[PDB]
């Protein structure tokens, strides 16, 4: 959590410094060498961040495995620090659980929670992502936007046990159809 904000900090503090080159006062031609050299700095360290939130992703679909069998839906909480995070982390569990339907939601301070949720690919194509994350998003008072696939929301609750249970029952309802 902290390493990787520490990461992004220094991502944020390299991007500063090539906004600096590029408004110093200097030759040019020493400028586009000072230039070529933070760009790079600034990849690697993006290239770093990517690593260390992927890697963080990894942890979490895992611990969420072991939690839940691999059957036709997933629903549960996870504590992410950050949206393309949580993403990240129904992505994974997606591709490792091919057959299965994910919807999970992580609670933030200040009453404030994200969501995410996909569709697998074997269920029909009329369940829809963006309408099953507005459904569960709009009863916490946010948001959703995404697509039939996916889809992606905010709300702000501290009862998070009632939008799990509309979220299974919203999914299950849409699953168990014929």
């Amino acid at each position: 959590s902290r390493d990787v904000a520490e990461a992004l900090r220094l991502s944020k503090d390299i991007g500063r410094l090539i906004e600096a080159v590029e408004t110093a006062v200097m030759p040019q031609w020493q400028r586009r060498e000072l230039l070529a050299t933070v760009k790079m700095l600034q990849r690697r360290a993006n290239t770093a961040i990517r690593k260390l939130q992927m890697g963080q992703a990894a942890k979490k679909t895992q611990e969420l495995l072991e939690r839940h069998s691999k059957g036709p839906l997933i629903v549960d909480t996870v504590s992410a620090e950050s949206l393309s995070v949580l993403v990240k982390v129904v992505r994974q569990l997606c591709e490792q659980a091919p057959s299965t339907s994910v919807l999970l939601l992580s609670p933030q301070p200040m009453g404030k929670v994200l969501c995410a949720c996909q569709v697998a690919q074997g269920a029909m194509p009329t369940f829809t992502a963006e309408a099953w994350a507005l459904a569960v998003c709009s009863h916490m008072g946010g948001k959703a936007w995404g697509s039939r696939v996916v889809a992606q929301g905010t709300g702000s609750t501290t009862d998070l046990e009632a939008a799990l249970s509309i979220a299974q029952t919203y999914a299950l309802s849409q699953l168990l159809e014929h």
